[PDB]
């Protein structure tokens, strides 16, 4: 897991099939997936396929290897401890598990703080859990661009008992002062939670440089791994107190009709066969990121959103987020005045280029900004500033199209 | 189906059947090349997000995932919109007690089995503990057959009853039809665990009386792991909540509030394992194409060859000795042996078998006994492996 010689972005481009064909600007959606991490799969499934759990026998004994090296591989992406890595379907999940299992710690009129711009996962359980407890869902003041106050932050943040927010906003790209936000978040008291699922793979992500406790992110995004793999990062100290959501099938000591003995994290928290295929691919996405280094990722992904951005200006095309593109990933939402960004994006695809329209799972972002969605475009480090400039080639035939 | 020699056209699919004897399908089953090739197809040719994105790449995922969840339906009986994705049977069952839990109240009675995987057991007895529940159990023997005359009084006046269709560590295949149909008269309601039945044996919802059935993708289907299912009966649609919430569950959502969609959406919370979910619809495709006829012959063999052969040996082999109420699955112990020695001699000739409690702790409690070595099958699996096995047990026996 070294960085290695390359050039960007066409050596990468080489190990993804996709991008000899289109020009795929969704990669918030999901990313394109290079061949070795589907050649890492496909060796779990044709090589070493079994079931995990230490099996005695020698295919079980390779597989459970192989999802205790993925674990450890994901630990150290992000600078955790091996068992505080539990493996889930996706981001959605992991929140709501946290939602969950931290249900029992809030009394009556305590308080959750979160951002306005939330992705529906990261806004939804807590405003079930608000509902049902009859807590306090506070709202961190913040500006069109995506820019949080951070001294209303301070404000709202004292007394809270969690915090929950994103990284990065996936309809405005926005990026967070998520160390700060953290820092507050600790120097109070309150349990910080980090939806992370469109920061990794993109950017660094820390656990002890953000102050999580909770972290999550999505192996299908960033990270360049499968469908079907989420992480749920658990800080030790709340082993104690974190309540499994999930219990069965290896999540035990011991059990009898009567009742049951659970197991130590993270085992405690994975209840039934997990995705081992996925975890094998999630690692295997992992160690092609590596390779690449986060640095060239973002430094890329930069380029892009400045040609894109300017491009647009050039057009009068207004486009969301942050002018300061040093707090702008690599995410581009847009609108072409008098036309739905549903017909936007059909044309776009009808010249190879697919983007994303709608409201992205963020409605309180299209309410807040008052529009009923966006254009988006949104990048990785397989993406080329000559595929930016055919977009935006695109683009201007579409806006003299009037 | 398709005119194909069984077993040796599935094993020409499977490159590690020239490679062990796999007698560990009821942990996991192996997956096919097929299997694995609709899933690169996904990920290499049409990759991309569902929830009919405008683009043609969102559009093929969404027509794709779209279509696996109709071929999951047809292969259970179900309606697509009553189909939910999960990650494993685990999950689904715990989604059952979660959401349903809101609807009990403090002495209501849920009835289960003696012999259920924990995962089939732990959110009975959670729920029961947190709310103040009766969570009882039909009387049954040693060899996985439940006392139906007790069944009939405890299902009268419970509010839900939970049942295995086949026991992963015993190999009983119960009568889930009966109970269903009991259940279904007393009024309560019927979940089902078909874990270790799905893509070895018929599994219709309707025929089950099914309220809540769940499955594994990468058990007998053939499909790949990080899939697994979850039946929910229209009835149940306004009366069950969704334990996860989030991203795709919603009709509108605001600071203030929210307001979620229809099912199956309304339960699937966060991007779906779209690439599981097509491999899952391949492995059922399949697994059709065989016939689920031939896959319970073949089977049925294997076991009736395996315990004569143990008999032979002076072995001892657990669960039913009626044969037409044993699964593919043979537990045993080789007196004198603790079972995971037996499974590691068993490994040394090539030969994958599962050794331990099998996560069915009460089965060994109630049986007086540690655990067992575990042989079970597919359709890929032989005679001649069957005989190459009863060959090595033979001279381990020997070994006096």
């Amino acid at each position: 897991g070294h960085m290695a010689s390359m050039r960007i972005p066409e050596d990468v481009r080489k190990d993804i099939p996709l991008t000899n064909e289109v020009i795929y600007f969704d990669n918030t959606a999901t990313s394109l997936t290079p061949k070795p991490v589907v050649e890492a799969m496909d060796e779990y499934y044709l090589k070493y396929r079994a079931n995990v759990h230490r099996g005695v026998h020698r295919l079980s004994q390779m597989a459970t290897h192989k999802y205790e090296e993925s674990r450890k591989i994901v630990a150290d992406f992000i600078g955790a401890k091996f068992e505080e890595i539990v493996f889930t379907k996706n981001t959605s999940e992991s929140l709501n598990l946290v939602a969950l299992g931290l249900g029992h710690i809030f009394k009556r009129g305590d308080k959750i703080v979160t951002t306005p711009y939330e992705h529906h996962s990261d806004l939804l359980p807590w405003q079930r859990l608000a509902t049902k407890l009859g807590l306090k869902l506070e709202f961190i003041e913040g500006d069109d661009e995506g820019n949080l106050d951070l001294s209303d932050a301070e404000k709202k943040i004292k007394g809270a008992k969690l915090v929950a927010v994103q990284h990065v906003s996936n309809a405005l790209g926005v990026i967070h002062e998520v160390e700060e936000l953290g820092k507050i978040a600790k120097d109070e008291g309150a349990i910080f939670v980090v939806d992370a699922a469109q920061s990794a793979g993109h950017m660094e992500v820390n656990v002890k440089k953000l102050h999580a406790d909770f972290l999550a992110f999505s192996g299908h995004k960033g990270p360049m791994g499968p469908t079907g793999i989420g992480v749920l990062y658990i800080r030790e100290e709340f082993f104690d107190t974190f309540e499994p959501p999930l219990i069965g099938g290896g999540t035990i000591e011991d059990v009898s009709l009567d009742g049951y003995k659970l197991t130590e994290p993270p085992e405690r928290f994975e209840a039934g066969t997990p995705n081992i295929g996925g975890a094998i691919g999630l690692a295997a996405g992992i160690r092609y990121i590596e390779r690449i280094g986060l640095g060239r990722i973002e430094r890329q992904e930069h380029k892009l959103v400045k040609r894109t951005t300017e491009g647009l200006d050039e057009l009068e095309v207004p486009w969301y987020g942050p002018r300061n593109l040093k707090k702008h990933a690599g995410v581009v939402s847009f609108n072409v005045p008098g036309l739905h960004p549903h017909d936007v994006a059909a044309i776009l695809d009808d010249h190879s280029i697919m983007v994303r329209s709608g409201h992205h799972c963020a409605l309180p972002v299209m309410k807040k900004l008052g529009i009923n969605g966006t254009v988006r475009a949104s990048f990785h480090v397989y993406n080329s500033l000559e595929e930016v400039e055919t977009f935006l080639g695109v683009m201007e035939e579409l806006v003299k199209g009037l």
